[PDB]
RNA sequence: AGGACAU
């Protein structure tokens, strides 16, 4: 059931972070449908960040539903935050919402992560970050690594 | 605290 591409190729001066969900079923939504989306500041955080991004660099979401134990998946934004896009499928309070394309679907355990210290984060581990946490570049490419290295929420389907 | 943090 996991999609685990080949390679990952991380275009220069692209910007990481970590995206919690309270709900896989969100997270499943997220697959299928094609768009995400955050708080009221969470949004304005990537939409932020996202506006900012020299031309060929990306925005990676990497993913892991609340007291779960683990991430489940990656994925990249491409598109900024928009109106137009159904956001139904969450049933409330994400009335925005903007495009995905997801990349990997597995799952790391936190103990394989929580030797990622994050440095502007009193550097508290990676596996301890609140949505929208910013994760440094290089830290990254180490995590992606070992999402490229078997379960995944796309199991039971 | 108008924010989908760990065991």
């Amino acid at each position: 059931g996991a999609i685990i591409p080949p390679w990952i190729h991380v275009p220069d001066h692209s910007r990481f972070f970590v995206i919690k969900s309270s709900s896989l079923e969100h997270v499943k939504k997220s697959f299928y449908n094609g768009i995400w989306s955050s708080t009221f500041y969470g949004n304005k955080r990537l939409s932020e960040a996202y506006e900012s991004l020299p031309q060929g660099a990306k925005i990676y979401l990497l993913f892991s539903v609340n007291a779960s134990g683990r991430f489940c998946g990656v994925a990249e934004m491409s598109s900024n935050l928009r109106e137009d896009l159904d956001t139904s499928i969450w049933g409330s309070r994400y009335r925005h919402a903007f495009k995905v394309r997801w990349i990997v679907v597995r799952d790391v355990h936190n103990r394989s992560l929580k030797q990622f210290l994050i440095p502007a984060n009193d550097m508290k581990p990676v596996t301890n970050s609140r949505d929208t946490q910013e994760i440094p570049a290089t830290i990254s490419k180490s995590i992606l690594k070992l999402f490229k290295y078997v379960q995944s929420f796309l199991d039971d389907d």
